DNA sequence: CCGACGTCGCATCAGC
DNA sequence: GCTGATGCGA
DNA sequence: GTCGG
């Protein structure tokens, strides 16, 4: 965090375009631009330095000046005093509620978390377990639980079906001392590309989650991905852990190396090999890589092996997940 | 100058 | 009920 | 907001 002021900025002013003038174009350029200084090893002494990064073009280096000379920007000081900007934005930091809904509730005159509280049946289901457990999703999970989680989720999956695998990817892969989240990446021979030879693959191995009292609430369910609550258990007079989030996402057994590609992450390093894919005449999902006709449609599933042979077709040296946090 | 910006799953809604 | 778009999210 | 061509 060598530029930490800038990359606060900047993610700010990302979070301004998204959740109040509904700008996705916007909030992206600015976390791709925060991204690209972040991981620049040196300190940054001018917005001309930080405008030679490719996706820091001349407004944000004027930015960088301003913020340089004086340790503000007044931009953000006078987004930061509007009433309904901030409502917006807060609003926003509930699961569930995006832009839409946020500016919609601040009409309505609920724009405090007592307003939604007191306003709890004008909330679909995610909106309302988002509000529940407010409080325990804005605390980080120490890697160390994290592992505690794996345990579980590891082996009450193997109990359901023995040729389950479960991997926990994002953050956690990509070894970080702490995650937002877990996210595990299923599997199961029954299920591949070709065939789903069984039913109710992710249902099963949520039920036993639930049986254990592990997954506790549930904010959306279908054939291949969970969204939902899960709690670590804890001992005699322990104050209980925080609930925490859990992705849960089921990918056709054959495909495995493009799930894991896909669910190891960063969002950003996803938008950035994704992108370098089609310059190169690739398009790139959670399921397949394949090449881009003259005409520019998608053409057939090539073979992929392992994670590196993605980075190969692309003309990229493979990154290691740890290497991937953008 | 300006078109394009990664890709897709689940909840919900409009229109029929 | 289905089809397609919209919102929110991974 | 940025940028390839
Ligand atoms: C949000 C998001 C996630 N993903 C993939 C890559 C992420 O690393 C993976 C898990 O999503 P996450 O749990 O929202 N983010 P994370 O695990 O990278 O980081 P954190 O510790 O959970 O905040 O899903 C995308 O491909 N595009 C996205 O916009
Ligand atoms: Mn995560
Ligand atoms: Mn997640
Ligand atoms: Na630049
Ligand atoms: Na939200």
């Amino acid at each position: 965090t060598l530029n930490g002021g800038i990359t606060d900025m900047l993610t700010e002013l990302a979070n301004f375009e998204k959740n109040v003038s509904q700008a996705i174009h916007k909030y992206n350029a600015y976390r791709k631009a925060a991204s690209v200084i972040a991981k620049y090893p040196h300190k940054i002494k001018s917005g001309a330095e930080a405008k030679k990064l490719p996706g820091v073009g001349t407004k944000i280096a004027e930015k960088i000046d301003e913020f340089l000379a004086t340790g503000k920007l007044r931009k953000l000081e006078k987004i930061r005093q509007d009433d309904t900007s901030s409502s917006i934005n807060f609003l926003t930091r509930v699961s569930g509620i995006g832009p839409s809904a946020a500016r919609k509730f601040v009409d309505e005159g609920i724009k405090t978390l007592e307003d939604l509280r007191k306003n709890e049946d004008k909330l679909n289901h995610h909106q309302r377990i988002g509000l529940k457990y407010f409080g325990d999703f804005e605390k980080r999970i120490p890697r160390e639980e994290m592992l505690q989680m794996q345990d579980i989720v590891l082996n009450e999956v193997k109990k359901v079906d023995s040729e389950y695998i479960a991997t926990v990817c994002g953050s956690f892969r990509r070894g970080a001392e702490s995650s937002g989240d877990m996210d595990v990446l299923l599997t199961h021979p029954s299920f591949t590309s070709e065939s789903t030879k069984q039913p109710k693959l992710l249902h099963q191995v949520v039920e036993q989650l639930q049986k254990v009292h592990f997954i506790t609430d549930t904010l959306s369910k279908g054939e291949t991905k969970f969204m939902g609550v899960c709690q670590l258990p804890s001992k005699n007079d322990e104050k209980e852990y925080p609930h925490r989030r859990i992705d849960i996402r089921l990918i056709p057994k054959d495909q495995y190396y493009c799930g894991v590609l896909y669910f190891t992450g960063s969002d950003i390093f996803n938008k950035n090999m994704r992108a370098h894919a089609l310059e190169k005449g690739f398009t790139i999902n959670e399921y397949t890589i394949r090449p881009l006709g003259v005409t520019g449609v998608a053409g057939e599933p090539l073979p992929v092996d392992s994670e590196k042979d993605i980075f190969d077709y692309i003309q990229w040296k493979y990154r290691e997940p740890k290497d991937r946090s953008e």
